[PDB]
C-alpha cells in the first residue's frame, strides 16, 4: 500500500527481543572493560559513606538461589546508594575454613590426612577453597553484580588470619574466653566438638530399658532385697554411670511389683506401671529424696558402687524419679557429679568406640554397643522392659549423624559477662524485619556459653600455649606475636614450627623452669572466622569503616553471623557491628515446599539465566517479598519475563520515537507544551517520588508494580496510542509532536535511570540509545530528581477526571465491538450526552477530546435522554460508524476524503502533511 | 434486506450489569417461597450424611466480617458436599446466655432489678436475645447461606438446657466435676469468677516496688541484720502475704548494699542491684535456697511471721529470687501454701474492695489500695526501690477492666482426671492446617482445671442441690429430674420454684433429717453452654449426629469452642465430637492491620452487600487463603468484582449463543466434533477435575484461580475469540457452528454447577436462562463428572502447541497495530516462517488456522525470514496488510469481495449464507 512511507515509523537499533542469555555476557564483558566499579567509586569519591558488609559465603559448590537472592538485593541496594548521593564500596567474602572443605578434599582423590602432614593438607584446603572462590566469583558476576570482585576478603587471608587472633585476644584479656571440662556435643563422624548453633534435631529410634540397680548400703533407708529402677534411651552410657540421682524435694515409694521390691518417685509409679507391665503393684513405704542421699547401689554390669546424690534436673514429667547418673556425658550429670566429687568417666573414644574403660564392649561404636549392654543386663536380671521408642535427637549440622556428649577439656566464650551490653546493642540497631530484634534479644538473654574448640586442621589455630606445669598462657605479649606471625606467614606457621618458634624471643613463664613450652593445637569454630569479619575487613581496610550502615543476610543468621558479629564487636569496641540489620527469607517452589534434590523442585540459578537471563532473574527478586519466604518457579520466572518484555517495549518505544529528536533544540519547554503532555510529566514525577523512596524504604514490590502500571496503563494503554496519531502522522516538527516527543525524552531519561539498580543490563543498553549523553554508563549519573510543574493540582484534578471519562468511554467502545457495530474505535462516532459537570470539564480541555478517544467523530449534544444507550457515571454514550470514506493514511472516516485532487483518498491532514512537508508546496 | 439483519447475534435476558445490591434479595426471596433447603434436604434424603455442626455466635450486635468469613466458608462445603452425594444438614445456632445481655437491659435499656424478680429479669433477657437472633438470622440470610433458620437452635431453649443438665450429670458422676476452694481469674466489675478462655491481656501500667523483709528467726543459716528483697506489681497483695517462696536448688547470696545485709538469688545479685541502684554492694556469703526453708521473716507492715518456703515456680528471670507468697491471690502462692499449711488469706471481696482482714486499709478499692501500702511500706522503712511499669495484665472479656486473683469456693471440672483420653482424642482428629493439632494437644497439656461456675444471673443453672449438713447432692436421680424439669418448663423454674419442688417427689437423703434442702445459686460458663452443643444439638436433633465431620470456626477457638467441645465430649463419650476441624484466621484491612474503630479501617458485611453484593463478598472468601489471616479493604473487594465481571461476561456469552440452540435436536456427538472443539472439552474435564478435587480438600482459591484462567485466557482470549466468526455469520444449522454450540452447552451447565456453592446467586440467575433444563435450582443437581474423550493425551499434546504459537502470533498482530500497519487483526495477512517442528503442527491442523488466528490471510512460507520480521520462537513473523476488500457482512479482506453482483459489498462465504437462507428459505 503507498503512503506506507510517508509515515514517520519508529527507528531503533534496540531490539525488541533482548536475547539476555547471549546479550548479557556481552554487557558484562563491556562493564569489565570500563572498569565501571572502579569508575562509580572515583566518581562519589566525596561523598558519605554507605557500607553494606558483604557476609562471607562458604567456598564450596555451585551458588544456589539463596545466593543469588541474598546478591541480588544487596546490589539493588548499593547501585541505588551510589546514584543518591552516597559512596557506596562493595567487598564480597568468602568463608574459606572448616569441615567441609576437608571432607570434600578426602574424597576428592581419596586422599587421607594421615598420609600427609597437617600443613600439607591445610595447603591443599586452601587450594581447594580458592578454586571453589574463583568458581562461585564468575557465578556472582553472571548475576551482574558490581563490586571490588578482583579485591575480595577470604577468611584463610593471613592479614584475616591475623586480625582475628587479635579479636580472640581482646577477648581472653576480658576474661570471655576459658577452659574448662565440660560434657560437649561431639559428632563421632567429624571427630571433633560442637555447638548448641550447630545441632539439629531428628527424630532416631532409640531403646527405652528400664533398669535395676540393687541396693548394697541402704543407709538406714532401704533394705538389700529393694532396687532402684532408672530408665535411659542411651544404654551405651550404663558403662560411664557414676550414681543414681533422686529429686531432695520429690517423694519416692518402695513398691512391691512382681515378687521384687522396686524404689520409684511416687507420682510416676502407675506410669511406670504401664510401662514394665506390672501386674497387681503395691505401694510398701514412702520416703522423701534427700533421705536416699549417699545410699551406695551396685552398677548392673561391673558390679561397682554408685552413689545416689541429690539433684534439681530430676523432674516426674518422665521417666523413673530415679536418674541414671555418668558426669562423662550429659551436663545435669556433670553438675551433680561434681557437686558429690564423682568421677568424669567417658569411656567412648573420638571416633564413638568404647575405650579401655567400659570393660566388655571395648573397641564397639556405641549404637552397635546398645545390644550387648542390654544383652549384659538381661543376663544379669537388671533389665525389666526394652521397648524401641523414635523421639528427638541431637544430629550434626551437614553430616547429619547423631551427636553425643563426651566430657572433654575445650574453650568457651562467657556472653554472662557482658550479656548487658549485647541487649543495649540488640535495641540499638535499625532491624527490618522488626521481629528480628526480638529473635536476637532472646537468644542473647537465653545464650549458654560458646564452646568455640575444635579438633580439627583447616582452621585458625587457638592461640594458646602452656607451660611444663601445664598452665595456659594467654598474655597480650603472645597474642600480639602469635598475630604478626600469622600475619607474615599465616596460620599455617602454626603447624611447622615448634611451640617454641610460636613465642617471643626469650619468652620465659614462672611456671616453665627449664624454658619447655607446648601450644593448644585446636582451632576456632568458623562461626568466629565469619564472625571476626567486622576487625578484619570493615576496620582493616581504607575503603571501608565501622560499623557497616547495613549487613544483609537470610533469616538463617539470626542463630549465626548477625549473632556471632554481635558478640565478637560488643566485647572489643562495646557496640554492635552495623547501624541495622535486614532479613530476608528462603527460596522455595511454586507449591511453597523447601527445595531439595529428592524432590527435584530445585531452581538453578546457572539454568535460570542459560534459559531467561540475570535481569528476569533480577526482576524476580525485585517482585518479591524478601523479607518473608519466597517462590520461583519455570511458571513463576515466565510471568516475571512477560512483565520484563513489556517493560522492555516501552522503552524501544520511547527510543524509536525520540529517533528525529534533539533535546538540545527540538525540546519544548513545559510551560509551552500541551495540558495532556504536561499531565504525564506529573505522572512521571509522581512515579520518581514513589520508586526512590520505595528504593530508601528497602520496598523493591512496589518499584516492581509502579514500573509495571507506568509502562502498560500510563503509558501503552493511554499516551502511546494516542500518541500514535501525531507522531506517525503529523509532521516531524508538528508542535504537538514536538510537545510528545519531549515527555517521551524525559520518560525515557528517568525511567532509564530508576530502573538501573534493577534492571541493570537493559538500562545500560538503553542508555548508549538515549540521545544527548554524554556519560559511559546510567550508573555514572545520579537518580533523577522530582520537578514541579506550574499549576500541577489543577491540572491533576482536571485530567483525573477525564480519565475516568475515559474509562467509560473504553467501556462503551468495548460493547460497542463485541456488538459487530465497529472493528477499531476509529471507525466509531461517539456521542456523548453529560452532565453539566462533565461538560465543563471537556470545554476547560483545549484538545481534541475526539483524538484522544482515538475516535474519527466526536458529538457533545445539547442534552436529551438517549434511548437506554450506556449509561454510565459521568455521561450516556451512543456509539455510531462513522459517516463518510477512510482515509488511507490516518485510517480516519471524514468526509473530508477527496477534497484534494491531490492525494485523492486522503483527509485534510494527511495531504497537506505530504504536499508542505513532502512535496514543500 | 441491511446486512446487519443478517447477523445471528447473541440473544438473552441474562442482564450484562449484575446490579447484585438491588437483585440479590429478589433471588433470596424466590429461594424461601421454594423451601429450597427443604427440598435439598428430601432430594438427599438417603444419600450418606455429612455433618459441618455450626459453632454458635453470640446474639449481642450485628455481624462482623469474621461471621461473614465463617458462614460462607460453612456454605461453600455444605453446598459442595450436597451436590456431591451426601445429605448435608446445616443447623445454624446462636449463643443466648451471656454477661453482655444481662449488661445490656441493666444499663442500655430502663431495667431496674429491684423491682422484678431474677425469673422475671431472665424473661427479659431471652426477649432481648430472641431480637439479636432474629436480626442476626437476616443478615446471615443475605450473605446466601443456606440452611435451617427456620428452625435453628439455641443456648436457652429448654431442650438445649436439658441435655446441657446431663452433660454436667455425666461428667459428675464419673467424678470429673468438684466443689473447690482455689485462686481464680475474678472480675471485681462483674463480681464473678472467670476462666482464661474469658480473659484478654492487655497492657496496664502499675507500681513496681522491692521489699525488704526482715529475719525473725535465721535458724542458724541468716542473721537478725539481714533481710529478704521481694519484688512485686500488686501492692495491694502485701496484706494476704503469709510467705516467702524460694527455689530449692538456687544459690542465693547475702550482698551488703549501702550499709545493709539483703538476701537475693546470685544471678540476680546485678540486676536488682541496677533496678535499686546500689552504690556499693559487696556479697558476703551464699547458701542454697534449700537450707532457707525453716528461716522466719518479719511482715513488713503487720509484723507478723513469714515462713520461707521452698517452690519449684520461684525463677530467676524476673526480680528477686525471692517471691512474696499469697495463698490467696495465685495458683502458684496455693499450691505451696498447702504444702506448708499456710492460711489462705483473701482480704479482697468480691467488689475489689479490701476487707477487715488488711488492718489499716480496709474499704479501699485495691486500685486505691497500692499508694497507701507504699506509703506504709516506707514509713516502715521497707521501700527500696519504687517504680512505675507498663505490662501485660489479664483483664475481662467483656467489661475490658482488670482482674485479680482470689480464693473463692467454686465448680471446677478437673481435666487432669482424663487428660489422657483427650490427648488421644486429639491425635485421632484430622486438623486443618495440621498446627491446629499441636495448639490443642499443648493447651490440653498445659491447662489447669475449668472453673465452671458463675455469679450471674443469665445463664443454665447448676444442677445441685445441698441438704442440711451442707453436703452437695448430685445423683443421676437429681439429674435426670431437673432434665426433665428443664424440657418442660425451662430454666427458669429452677429460679421460681424452691429446692424442694426442684427435687423428685419422694426424696430422701440422710443429711437433711428434717427434710429442708437448699439449691445452688451460681450458673455455668457460656464456654460450657457452647461446648454442650454436641450432646444438646447433635445428639438431639434427629437430622443429625455425634460425632460431627466437621467443626469450621476460627483461630480463636482452640481455647474456645474446640476445647471445650473436646473436654464434655470426650468426658461424656470418651470419643472427639469432631472427625475433623477446619480453622481460618481472622480479618484484615489491606495494609494488614487489625481493624479497628479507632482506625477507620473496618469492613462491614452490610454494607459490602449494599454497594457490591453478596456474591462478591462470597467471591473473596475463595479469593484467600483463609488458613491463616487475610486481607480485605474496598480496594480489594473492587479487584474482585472485576474478575466476577469476567466470569459473568462468560456466562453472558455462553446464554446468548445458545438461543437458537436446542440440545434435544442440534447437539454433535463427540466423535463427530471438530478436534478443537474435543480439545476445550479436554480442558472442561481438567477442570471439573481439579475443581471437585479442591472442593474435597477445602482449597478454594484453587477453584478461584482455575475457573478465572479458564474463562479469561481458555475461552475469552481463545475458543470464543473465533467462535464469534462461526456463530454470528454462519448459517444455523452449520455443523461448524453447531459444534461450537454443544462445546459451549456442555461449558454452560458444567460451569454453572462448578460455581454454585461459591457464586451462588448468580450461578442460579445462569441456571434459569439455560436452554431445556428441567430442575428448578442448580442447588437440585449433583455436581457434573469427568467423562474421558479418546485421544486426549495426543489432543493436548498439539493444540498446547497450537496454543503457545497463537499467543506468539498475537504479539505479532499487537506490534503490528503499535506501528500502525494494521488497525486490527482481520485487516492483516499473516507470513509465517516457522521452525521444522511449527511446519508439522500447521500441517496437522484441517481446521482454517487463519480463521483461528482472526486474520483475513495466512500464508506459511518456505523462505528465508526477513531482516525486518518479529523473531519468535516457534516462528518468524511478519504482518502485513491483507489484499482486498472488507466484506460488509463479515469484516474479512478477501479479494472475493466484488466478485457477486447481488452482493457487490460481500466476500464468497457472506454471499452464499444470506442467497441461501436469507433472502430464500
Ligand atoms: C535464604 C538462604 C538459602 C536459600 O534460600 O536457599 C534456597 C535454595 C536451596 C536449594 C536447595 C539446594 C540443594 C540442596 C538440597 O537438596 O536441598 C540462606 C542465605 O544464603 C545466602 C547466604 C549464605 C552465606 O553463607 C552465609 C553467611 C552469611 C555465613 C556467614 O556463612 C546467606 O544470606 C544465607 O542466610
Ligand atoms: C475470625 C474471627 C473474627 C475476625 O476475623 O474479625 C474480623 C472482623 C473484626 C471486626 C472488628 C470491628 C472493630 C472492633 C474494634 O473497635 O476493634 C473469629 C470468628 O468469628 C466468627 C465465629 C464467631 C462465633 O461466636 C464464636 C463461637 C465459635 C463461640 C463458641 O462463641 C467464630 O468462627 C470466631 O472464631
Ligand atoms: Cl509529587
Ligand atoms: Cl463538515
Ligand atoms: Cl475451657
Ligand atoms: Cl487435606
Ligand atoms: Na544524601
Ligand atoms: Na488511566
Ligand atoms: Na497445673
Ligand atoms: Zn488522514
Ligand atoms: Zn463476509
Amino acid at each position: 500500500m503507498e503512503y506506507k512511507d510517508t509515515l514517520l515509523m519508529p527507528k531503533t537499533e534496540f531490539p525488541m527481543r533482548g536475547n539476555l542469555p547471549n546479550r548479557e555476557p556481552k554487557m558484562q564483558e563491556q562493564w569489565a572493560e570500563m572498569n565501571i566499579y572502579e569508575k562509580v567509586q572515583k566518581r562519589t569519591e566525596g561523598r558519605p559513606l554507605f557500607v553494606l558488609h558483604d557476609g562471607p559465603p562458604y567456598a564450596n559448590g555451585d551458588i544456589h538461589m539463596g545466593h543469588a537472592l541474598n546478591k541480588i538485593l544487596k546490589d539493588f541496594i548499593v547501585r541505588y546508594k551510589s546514584m543518591s548521593g552516597f559512596c557506596a564500596p562493595y567487598v564480597p567474602g568468602w568463608d574459606t575454613h572448616g569441615l567441609p572443605i576437608e571432607t570434600a578434599l578426602t574424597k576428592n582423590k581419596k586422599v587421607n590426612r594421615k598420609e600427609m602432614t597437617v600443613a600439607e593438607f591445610r595447603k591443599l584446603c586452601e587450594q581447594y577453597a580458592w578454586e571453589q572462590v574463583n568458581g562461585q566469583r564468575e557465578q556472582f558476576k553472571r548475576l551482574g553484580v558490581r563490586g571490588d570482585w578482583d579485591n575480595p576478603y577470604v577468611t584463610l587471608q593471613p592479614q584475616y588470619e591475623a586480625q582475628q587472633i587479635k579479636v580472640f585476644g581482646d577477648m581472653a584479656k576480658k576474661g570471655y574466653i576459658y577452659k574448662g571440662l565440660k560434657p560437649v556435643y561431639w559428632s563421632p563422624s567429624s571427630e571433633s566438638a560442637l555447638a548448641e548453633a550447630e545441632i539439629e534435631y531428628y527424630d532416631k529410634r532409640s531403646a527405652s530399658i528400664y533398669v535395676a540397680f540393687n541396693v548394697k548400703d541402704g543407709k538406714g533407708v532401704l533394705e538389700q532385697d529393694e532396687k532402684f529402677i532408672i530408665w535411659t534411651t542411651t544404654p551405651w552410657t550404663m558403662p560411664a554411670n557414676q550414681g543414681i540421682a533422686v529429686n531432695p524435694e520429690l517423694q519416692y515409694s518402695v513398691v512391691e511389683a512382681d515378687g521384687a521390691k522396686y524404689v520409684v518417685a511416687t507420682e510416676l509409679i502407675e506410669t511406670v506401671a504401664k510401662e514394665i507391665e506390672w501386674a497387681d503393684y503395691k505401694t510398701l513405704r514412702t520416703v522423701k529424696g534427700s533421705e536416699l542421699e549417699r545410699v551406695v547401689a551396685e552398677h548392673p554390669i561391673y558390679k561397682r558402687d554408685s552413689l545416689v546424690v541429690l539433684g534439681d534436673h530430676v523432674t516426674t514429667d518422665a521417666g523413673t524419679g530415679c536418674v541414671h547418673t555418668a558426669p562423662g556425658h550429659g551436663e545435669d550429670d556433670f553438675i551433680v557429679g561434681q557437686k558429690y566429687g564423682l568421677e568424669v568417666l567417658c569411656p567412648v573414644d573420638s571416633k564413638g568406640h568404647m575405650t579401655n574403660e567400659a570393660p566388655g564392649f571395648e573397641g564397639l561404636f556405641y549404637d552397635k554397643a546398645n545390644k550387648p549392654i542390654t544383652d549384659k543386663l538381661e543376663e544379669e536380671g537388671a533389665l525389666l522392659k526394652l521397648s524401641f521408642i523414635t523421639h528427638s535427637y541431637p544430629h550434626d549440622w551437614r553430616t547429619k549423624k547423631p551427636t553425643i556428649f563426651r566430657a572433654t577439656a575445650q574453650w568457651f566464650a562467657s556472653i554472662k559477662d557482658f550479656r548487658e551490653d549485647l541487649l543495649k546493642a540488640v535495641e540499638k540497631t535499625k532491624w527490618v524485619p522488626t521481629w528480628g530484634e526480638t529473635r536476637l534479644y532472646n537468644m542473647v538473654r537465653d545464650r549458654g556459653d560458646w564452646c568455640i574448640s575444635r579438633q580439627r586442621a583447616w582452621g585458625v589455630p587457638i592461640p594458646v600455649f602452656y607451660a611444663e606445669n601445664e598452665e595456659p598462657i594467654i598474655t597480650d605479649e603472645t597474642i600480639e606475636h602469635v598475630s604478626n606471625l600469622f600475619r607474615e606467614h599465616g596460620s599455617n606457621v602454626w603447624f611447622e614450627r615448634e611451640a617454641k618458634d610460636l613465642l617471643p624471643e626469650g619468652f620465659t613463664h614462672e611456671g616453665s623452669p627449664n624454658g619447655r613450652f607446648t601450644k593448644e593445637t585446636d582451632i576456632m569454630d568458623v562461626w568466629f572466622d565469619s564472625g571476626s569479619s567486622h576487625q578484619a575487613v570493615l576496620e582493616e581496610r581504607e575503603d571501608l569503616q565501622r560499623p557497616a550502615d547495613l549487613y544483609l543476610e537470610g533469616s538463617d543468621q539470626y542463630r549465626g553471623w548477625f549473632n556471632s558479629s554481635l558478640s565478637t564487636s560488643v566485647a572489643v569496641t562495646g557496640e554492635a557491628p552495623y547501624k541495622g540489620v535486614l532479613s530476608h527469607g528462603f527460596a522455595l517452589d511454586g507449591e511453597g515446599r523447601k527445595m531439595s534434590k529428592s524432590l527435584g523442585n530445585v531452581v538453578i540459578p546457572e539454568k535460570v539465566m542459560k534459559q531467561l537471563g540475570a535481569d528476569i532473574l533480577r526482576l524476580w527478586v525485585a517482585s518479591v517479598d524478601y523479607q518473608a519466604d519466597v517462590r520461583v518457579s519455570d511458571n513463576i520466572l515466565k510471568q516475571v519475563a512477560e512483565v520484563y518484555r513489556k517493560i522492555r517495549n516501552t522503552f524501544r518505544f520511547l527510543l524509536g520515537n525520540l529517533a528525529d529528536f534533539n533535546p538540545t533544540t527540538d525540546a519544548v519547554a513545559v510551560e509551552d507544551l500541551r495540558e495532556v503532555d504536561r499531565y504525564m510529566l506529573v505522572k512521571l514525577n509522581k512515579l520518581i517520588d514513589k520508586v526512590k523512596k520505595s528504593y530508601d524504604s528497602y520496598e523493591f514490590s512496589s518499584i516492581y508494580h509502579a514500573v509495571h502500571n507506568f509502562c502498560t496503563i500510563d503509558m501503552s494503554s493511554f499516551y502511546l496510542d494516542f500518541a500514535k496519531d501525531v507522531l506517525y502522522i503529523e509532521a516531524e516538527n508538528n508542535v504537538e509532536r514536538r510537545s510528545i516527543q519531549t515527555v517521551l525524552y524525559e520518560t525515557l531519561l528517568s525511567l532509564t535511570k530508576l530502573v538501573s539498580p534493577i534492571l541493570s543490563h537493559t538500562a545500560d543498553e538503553v542508555w548508549v540509545h538515549i540521545p544527548n549523553v554524554t556519560e559511559e554508563s546510567v550508573q555514572l549519573v545520579d537518580m533523577p530528581e522530582v520537578q514541579e510543574i506550574e499549576g500541577a493540582d489543577q491540572l491533576v484534578e482536571k485530567w483525573d477526571a477525564f480519565m475516568e471519562l475515559r474509562d467509560e468511554v473504553l467501556k462503551a467502545l468495548e460493547q460497542a465491538r463485541n456488538e459487530k457495530v465497529i472493528g477499531k474505535s476509529l471507525e466509531a462516532k461517539l456521542t456523548l450526552y453529560p452532565t453539566a459537570d462533565t461538560k465543563e470539564l471537556l470545554a476547560s480541555i483545549s484538545e481534541n477530546v475526539g483524538q484522544l478517544f482515538i475516535v474519527s467523530d466526536l458529538e457533545v449534544a445539547e442534552g436529551e435522554a438517549p434511548a437506554e444507550a450506556q449509561k454510565f457515571s459521568y455521561a450516556s454514550i451512543v456509539v455510531s460508524k462513522a459517516e463518510g470514506e477512510k482515509c488511507e493514511r490516518c485510517w480516519v472516516v471524514s468526509p473530508t476524503v477527496g477534497e484534494d485532487q491531490d492525494h485523492p483518498t486522503l483527509c485534510t491532514r494527511c495531504a497537506d502533511v505530504v504536499k508542505n512537508h513532502y512535496v514543500q508546496q
